[PDB]
């Protein structure tokens, strides 16, 4: 048993909410908050502007100091760091992003990271800002993640068409 409420269940390890992130990690403090990084860690708009934001800019400036120490992620990786005031850790994964013409077959290598923590908080990868389309992202996801994944997706209306067209 777990302290995710209201979610919908779409698989046996996938569920749906549909809820601000940051309002949902302030809530559960769960074990891991997934963050929809880019490789330099900057955390500027969409989720990860919402996250820094949450933490009073913390998580950017352990971001900085991971940066200059390790160099950028790679398209498809992550790292694990704090998950300050939100999280015990933030996973901060890189999804492709349309948007800079990266490659979307690199979202299930992004997803695969979800796989080394038994349970998460996570949202769509590579949606919003980052330019995929999300039903893809979800589809991926379920066919990828197989530890316990609990979605959060800000606006209601994509939520809605989550749910009604999921196979
Ligand atoms: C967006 C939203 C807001 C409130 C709730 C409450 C639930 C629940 O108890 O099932 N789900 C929600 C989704």
């Amino acid at each position: 048993v777990n302290s995710f409420s209201g979610y919908l269940k779409l698989t046996d390890n996938v569920y749906i909410k549909n809820a601000d992130i940051v309002e949902e990690a302030k809530k559960v403090k769960p074990t891991v908050v997934v963050n929809a990084a880019n490789v330099y860690l900057k955390h500027g708009g969409g989720v990860a502007g919402a996250l820094n934001k949450a933490t009073n800019n913390a998580m950017q400036v352990e971001s900085d100091d991971y940066i200059a120490t390790n160099g950028p992620l790679k398209v498809g990786g992550s790292c694990v760091l704090s998950g300050h005031n939100l999280a015990k850790h933030c996973l901060h994964v890189v999804g492709p992003n349309v948007n800079k013409g990266e490659d979307i077959q690199l979202l299930k290598s992004a997803y695969e990271n979800f796989n080394q923590h038994e349970v998460l908080l996570a949202p769509l990868l590579s949606a919003g800002i980052f330019g995929a389309d999300p039903i893809h992202s979800l589809r991926v996801c379920v066919d990828t993640v197989r530890t316990n994944v609990y979605l959060a997706v800000f606006d209601k209306n994509l939520y809605d068409k989550l749910v009604s067209s999921f196979l």
